[PDB]
């Protein structure tokens, strides 16, 4: 069963909003603090940038995504373990 | 922006559980009580049959999956429009 599989203790809400150049963040949480998450947007993975800054608290996984454009209003997930969540990102 | 393509008033619960041979009912809300819907199992379109039975009350969209078995634990996801939101169900 994917039971023995569960990895989110706290999964992405369903849509999020920013204002054009405004600063949006997404936050997970992992029941493994050691388990190690990827972020993707519409499909392709996101690596540490100036537009993204990803952080590790604990059992926190966070996504920072900065001077938010419409070019950034899109679909995004993000990988722990063999699950994944996604969110909605809706850029004013 | 995505926002004006916004289809869920309540989306899918990120997981549910069902015992075998049990019944399990997945709920969605739309703002049209008039929109069409799609339901997938991994990646497949599931049609009405004896194992899923499909109902529509104004705005919500009910699927019902019989008598539960291990080849049913799997993700789901349903379609409305350009959206689509996703659930794992666990047999036990």
């Amino acid at each position: 069963s994917g039971s023995s599989g569960a990895a989110f203790a706290k999964i992405l809400d369903p849509a999020y909003q920013v204002d054009k150049g405004g600063r949006v963040r997404f936050v997970v949480e992992l029941a493994d603090p050691k388990l190690e998450v990827k972020w993707y947007k519409n499909g392709q993975e996101i690596r540490p940038s100036t537009k993204y800054i990803f952080e590790h608290k604990g059992c926190q996984r966070i996504l920072f995504i900065n001077n938010c454009q419409m070019t950034d209003d899109s679909e995004y997930y993000v990988t722990a373990g063999d699950e994944k969540c996604s969110t909605e990102l809706f850029v004013r």
